[PDB]
Order: C-alpha cells, then structure tokens, then sequence
C-alpha cells in the first residue's frame, strides 16, 4: 500500500542503518535512537531528513509524518519544518535547518507562530524572494498544540493534482486546511523531506514513521 522507496521503514524494527535508510540523507545532529529519529537532540541543534530519490507523481498522493516535540514548552523561535521542495539546490539550513531562506516549494511549519502563538503555517515561496519568517505571509494555518508530548500527532497531506491539485492537510485526522494553490506537485519532480531547529532549552524534536503512498487513502 505504502510506496516503500518513499517512505521511512519501521525505524523501530531496524536492524540494519545503512540498508534500510539508504535512500534517506541525514542532515546535521539527526540521529536515530530507540526506535525514533531524533532531529535535535542537542542544544541549540539543527537536524533533517531527506529522501534522496525525487518524487513524481502519478495520479494523485499522500504524505504522512508521525511526529511529536518533546521536553520543552515555553517561549522560543524553534520549530519543526514539513518540506515539499522543487528546482535546483546549495546547502542552507538557515531556515529552520532545512532549506535556504530563498526557495521554490512549500513549507509546513510546527513554531510559536509570532502572532497565533502554537500552530501549524503553511507557506509557498516561488524562489525568487527571501522567505523572512516574521514579514512573508502564510496561505493557511491552524493553531495546533505540539510542545511537551510523549504521544506524538500526524501530520497527513494529501494532494490530487485530477481535483484541480486540491491539497488538503491533517493534523491528527482533523482538517488544518484545505487548499488549490499549490500546484507545482502536479506536474514537476519534487524534494521530500524534514526538519528542525531548537536552542539552548532543548525541545526534542523527532520523527517517529513516515509513509508515502502513490494515491488519496480512504
Ligand atoms: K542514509
Ligand atoms: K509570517
């Protein structure tokens, strides 16, 4: 059911790293410890995952990360990043350890958003702007609780280029927002991947399974 080269496999149930993740790149601290992908484990650590193949679509998908922050609430401009990325590339993590802050896709962002607080913000950026995370606007939000939980949320994105790219988004099977558009899904190659930044207080941000299925799942 689930596309197996897009997906994390049963990261509790490895036994061998370097087969399984091959097709995963490990970006900065990430590390995998008792069953999950810590992002960042450290203070003040940056850490992501990509998958190494891009993805092109055939009807339609649905991209589901399982996920939780933990050890810290409070203030910070920390945060969790769900990455939908298309064209060329360089090596900045310089927002929220994943991307340059000039880039062409969508960002899905976990954060204490500077004016709804705990949410999730979704952003499109073409690739010829700086994304300034305070000024740039989000397309849509939800406000959502992430900080300080053992049980962690999925985060369920599904697109359907066939609906006119109706592209919905889920948090823990409850609609965040729904959307036509992003559209570049439909029709280009694209990057698929994770990150996060935390500071000196330590949020753990991790990453517990991801599945990719070649379809809209019931
Ligand atoms: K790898
Ligand atoms: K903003």
């Amino acid at each position: 059911k689930w596309n197996k080269g897009y997906s994390l496999p049963n990261l509790l149930e490895v036994t061998d790293q370097q087969k399984e993740l091959s097709q995963w790149t490990l970006g900065d601290k990430v590390k995998l410890e008792e069953g999950r992908f810590v992002l960042t484990p450290g203070k003040n650590t940056k850490g992501s995952l990509w998958l190494k193949p891009e993805y092109s679509i055939k009807d339609a998908m649905t991209i589901e990360w399982t996920f939780r922050s933990f050890g810290f609430r409070g203030s910070t401009k920390g945060g969790l990043a769900f990455w939908l990325k298309q064209g060329n590339e360089g090596d900045s993590t310089e927002l929220f350890g994943g991307s340059s802050k000039k880039f062409n896709g969508l960002m899905i962002l976990l954060r204490l958003d500077d004016k709804l607080g705990e949410s999730v913000t979704a952003y499109l950026n073409d690739g010829t702007k700086d994304l300034d995370i305070e000024s740039s606007p989000y397309f849509a939000s939800c406000l959502f609780q992430y900080q300080d939980s053992m049980v962690p949320s999925t985060l369920r994105l599904t697109y359907n280029p066939l609906d006119n790219h109706l592209l919905k988004l889920q948090m823990d099977n409850r609609v965040c927002f729904q959307t036509r558009k992003v559209k570049f899904m439909g029709s280009s190659p694209f990057r698929i991947g994770t990150s996060a930044i935390n500071d000196a207080s330590k949020e753990s941000f991790e990453i517990l399974k991801m599945k990719l299925y070649d379809g809209v799942i019931e």
